[PDB]
């Protein structure tokens, strides 16, 4: 059933309303939203990507 990835080939967005609910990047950083996550991704050029949703 496990499927733990995301769909951020359109990020970065210019701004965001912090949701809260957290992830953990593959950069040794938790992310306070999808926004700071995927902004990390788009910067990464695909290499960060999601370790897992929720905090780390």
């Amino acid at each position: 059933l496990a499927a733990v990835s995301v769909d951020c080939s359109e990020y970065p967005k210019p701004a965001c309303t912090l949701e809260y609910r957290p992830l953990c990047g593959s950069d040794n950083k938790t992310y306070g939203n999808k926004c700071n996550f995927c902004n990390a991704v788009v910067e990464s050029n695909g290499t960060l990507t999601l370790s897992h949703f929720g905090k780390c």
